[PDB]
C-alpha cells in the first residue's frame, strides 16, 4: 500500500483495559483493513508480588504487569502512541514481535522521560505475539521487570480449526506470565529498594543464576485467584493467550485439556488437539481454546509444579453449570 | 452416555504390571465400549536411587516409581480403585490428564490413610497422558517424591500415521522419567531421614533451585541397564511411551530415531516424523515409534547430556540381529596416522 | 540397493568451510546418489571465549566451535575421515544423528591420539541433524568444551512448503550455539589450567548445576556481532541453520520473524510458520527460512535475553536495501 492508500483507511481508536480482560473486539473484521489506534503510558513503579511483601521495581506499560493485550485483524495497521511520563527515571522503547523492521519497532521508539512516540506497522501475520521494551544494552533488565505483553493479529475471517472449520468463543483472558529475579541478603530475606537504579547491580546477580525467584500470573502470587478468578460456565468456549517474554512456560489446565493449542502461537500453524500441557518457549506468546464440560474449581497453571506452587504460576477458573457424571463419578467416595 | 446405559456395558479387570513392560492389551479395540477396571495400592516407602545408596522417601502408585501404564481405548470408561493403606502417613489423591473435571479426579479421590476410593471416568481423547498425586499445598512434594505414571488411551481403531497409514507395534516400553531433589550435608553428601517427614523442609530448599540432583528412568540411576535393558531386533517396531510430570524432558535413541514421534503425546495431532532428538514438556507424556534397523547396544536418553551422563537419564536397548553395511560401515578402523 | 550398486556410485571430496558460512552445494541434487567424501582433524586448544579474557580448553572438529556444515542430499552417503593428531591428548570419536548404527558411528570411530578412521553411514532421513563426540564415560564433557556441529541432509528436489512450493534460498549460515561451564575461584574470577584433564572436576561440578557461565554463537560471545555479523539484502532469501547439541535454545530474529521454521530440523515434518520465537531442544538442530524486508541491523538471538545479552547468546545480521513505511513508520519520532 501506498502512503495515500494507508492515509485513507478507516481509523479507530481503542480502549484498552488491564488484563487477563481484553479489549472489546469482533472476531471476524467488521469491513477491511483500518488503522488501529492505541495509546498506552509507561509507569515505573513498585508492585508487591507476594505475601511476604516482596517487591518488584516495576516497568509496566500501561500500568500493568503484563502490559494489556492489544487485538487488531490481519493486515490492519496497529498504531501505537507511547508516553514515558517525566516522572519516571529510565528511557523506554517498544519492541514488537508481530513487526518487521527496525528491531520490532525498539530502533524507532526510544523515549526518555518526558517524551512520546507514534509507531505503526502492518500486522501482516496472524497470531498472537509478544511485545516487550528493549532499551539497547539493558534489554533483559526491563523484561524481568514486568515490561512486556502481547498482542493478537486475528485472520480477518476469525479463528479457524486444522480444517477450515470456524472456532468462535465466547471469552477470552490473557495470561501474562513473569520470572522475578528478587535479591536476597544474608539471612535469606528479599531486599527493598527505593529507586529503580539501585536494583539493578543486585538483580543482574539474581538474573544470571537463570533461575527465578518468583514466577507468576498478572504480577503477584495468587494474583488470578479469588476476587480475580477467571470465570466461565459449562459449554462456553475460552481462548487463553498466555505469554512469557523471558523464559519457557509448560501451561495447563487441572482438570481440562487445550481442545485447540496454537502452541506456536501463530494462527497459520495448524493447531495441536486435545493437549493435557503446551510449551511456549521464552520470547512468545501461545493460544489454547476450550470448551468447558464440567462446573467447579481449575487451576490453570505451569505445569513445572515447583514453578507453579512452590513459585507462583498458578491461577484459577470458576466454572458454573451441571456436573456430567457421564466424563467423571465417583462411583465409591472416600472411606474406611 | 446415561446412567443406565453405563451400567449396561461389560467390565474388564485388569491386572497391572511394573515398568517398564505394560499390561497386556490389543491395538485395536476387541468390541465396543468398556468399563476398565484397574486397583492400585498407594506405598510410602524408602528407594534406593543410585549405586551410592542414596535414599528417597518415595510415595509410589503400585510401589513403583513410575505408577504403571494403564492402557484404555477412546470411550472407554477407566475405573481406579485407588487404596491409601493406613501404614502411609499421608492423605494422597490422583489426578488424570486424560480426565474430565474435578482437578482431573484430585477433588474427588482425596484419601486418608486407612481408606480407599473408586474414580470412574470416560477417556474422550486419544493419547498418552500423565497421572500424578496432587494434594492441595502438596503437590510438587508428591510429585516428585515419585507419585506420578501415565495412562495411554488408544484410538479404537489403533495407531495410524498422520496419512491414515497402521502403524502396529511389536511391543511397547513405558519409560517414566524422575527428576529427585535430594538434600545434600555440609560435605556433599546426600541426606537420610528417618521418616519421610523430616525431609520436607530439607528438600523444599532443593526443590526452589530448580536443578534435581538426580533426574532418572524407572526410579534409579541404572535402572534400565544391565539385565534389565530393554530389547529389540531388527525389523521389530518398538513404542516408546515417555513421562515426566514436572519437568522438561527431550528423548534420543543414540544410534537410532523416532521414526514417528506424537511429541504431544496426543494421537489425534499428527506424529513429527524422522526425529533425532524430540521434547517432552513438563506436565505431559509422548510417545515414540521406531523400526529398528541395526543391532548392538543403544542408549536411550534425556539429551541433556549432563542429565543423561552425570544426573541419570539413560537407559539401553539390546538389540539382536544383523549389520547392515549399506546403512554404516567402518571404511578404515582406527589405526595410526 | 546390491553391493555393485554401491560400490559403483562416485565419490566427490568436497572442502569444507568454518561456520557460519557453509562449503559449495546445490539445493537440488545433482545426478544420483554419491559418496560425499569429508576430512576433519581433531584441534584441542585453548580458546578464549569472552572480553574478559575466559579460556576454555576446546576440543574442536576441523579447528572451529561448533564443527563445520556438512551437506549432503538424502541417500547419499557421508564419507568421513576423521584424524586426532598425536599432538593432542584425549582419545575422541563422533556420533551422528543423522546415522543409523553404532550409537550414531561412536562405537566405530574411537581415535586415540595419532589415529585416524572412516566412517561411511547413508543418509537415509532429510533435515538438520546434530553430531558430536562422544566418548564413553565423558560424553557430556566432550560437548561442552565444543566437539559438535551439525549437517544438512537436502532432499533430492530441495525444500519444500507444506503445500509442496519450492523454497530456494540465496544463502544459508549455520549457527552454533555452545554452552560453556567455566570455573571460578573463591574470589569469583574464572580458573585457568595448564592441560584440559586438569580442568575436568571443577568444570563437571559447574556442568552439574545446569547452569551455563556463558551461552554463544560461533564459540564466543560476540563472534557473530560487529564486523563478524553477518549479511543480507531486502528481498534475499535466507536459511539459518541452528544447533545445540546439549541444551535447549529458542531462537529469534529481532525485527524479523521464521517464515518457514522446521523446528525439529527434518524436512518431511511440514514446517510452522510465521514463528516469532522457534525451540529447538537441547540435542537438535532446526532450520529457519526468511525472507528479509526490511533494512539495517537485526539480532539474532536465543530469546531467554538474559542468555542473550548477559551470557552471550546474540549475533547481528546488516541487511541492505531500502525501507519499507508501508510495514513499519515512525509517524512522530520521540520528542517531548
Ligand atoms: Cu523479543
Ligand atoms: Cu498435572
Ligand atoms: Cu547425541
Ligand atoms: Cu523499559
Ligand atoms: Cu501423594
Ligand atoms: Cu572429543
Amino acid at each position: 500500500a501506498t502512503a495515500a492508500e494507508i492515509a485513507a483507511l478507516p481509523r479507530q481508536k481503542v480502549e484498552l483495559v488491564d488484563p487477563p480482560f481484553v479489549h472489546a473486539h469482533s472476531q471476524v473484521a467488521e469491513g477491511g483493513p483500518k488503522v488501529v489506534e492505541f495509546t498506552m503510558v509507561i509507569e515505573e513503579k513498585k508492585i508487591v508480588i507476594d505475601d511476604a511483601g516482596t517487591e518488584v521495581h516495576a516497568m509496566a506499560f500501561n500500568g500493568t504487569v503484563p502490559g494489556p493485550l492489544m487485538v487488531v485483524h490481519q493486515d490492519d495497521y496497529l498504531e501505537l502512541t507511547l508516553i514515558n511520563p517525566e516522572t519516571n527515571t529510565l528511557m523506554h522503547n517498544i519492541d514488537f514481535h508481530a513487526a518487521t523492521g527496525a528491531l520490532g519497532g525498539g530502533g524507532l521508539t526510544e523515549i526518555n522521560p518526558g517524551e512520546k512516540t507514534i509507531l505503526r506497522f502492518k500486522a501482516t501475520k496472524p497470531g498472537v505475539f509478544v511485545y516487550h521494551c528493549a532499551p539497547p544494552g539493558m534489554v533483559p533488565w526491563h523484561v524481568v521487570s514486568g515490561m512486556n505483553g502481547a498482542i493478537m493479529v486475528l485472520p480477518r475471517e476469525g479463528l479457524h480449526d486444522g480444517k477450515g472449520k470456524a472456532l468462535t468463543y465466547d471469552k477470552i483472558y490473557y495470561v501474562g506470565e513473569q520470572d522475578f529475579y528478587v535479591p536476597r541478603d544474608e539471612n535469606g530475606k528479599y531486599k527493598k529498594y527505593e529507586a529503580p537504579g539501585d536494583a539493578y547491580e543486585d538483580t543482574v546477580k539474581v538474573m544470571r543464576t537463570l533461575t527465578p525467584t518468583h514466577v507468576v500470573f498478572n504480577g503477584a502470587v495468587g494474583a488470578l485467584t479469588g476476587d480475580k478468578a477467571m470465570t466461565a460456565a459449562v459449554g462456553e468456549k475460552v481462548l487463553i493467550v498466555h505469554s512469557q517474554a523471558n523464559r519457557d512456560t509448560r501451561p495447563h489446565l487441572i482438570g481440562g485439556h487445550g481442545d485447540y493449542v496454537w502452541a506456536t502461537g501463530k494462527f497459520n500453524t495448524p493447531p495441536d488437539v486435545d493437549q493435557e500441557t503446551w510449551f511456549i518457549p521464552g520470547g512468545a506468546a501461545g493460544a489454547a481454546f476450550y470448551t468447558f464440560q464440567q462446573p467447579g474449581i481449575y487451576a490453570y497453571v505451569n505445569h513445572n509444579l515447583i514453578e507453579a506452587f512452590e513459585l507462583g504460576a498458578a491461577a484459577h477458573f470458576k466454572v458454573t453449570g451441571e456436573w456430567n457424571d457421564d466424563l467423571m463419578t465417583s462411583v465409591l467416595a472416600p472411606s474406611g
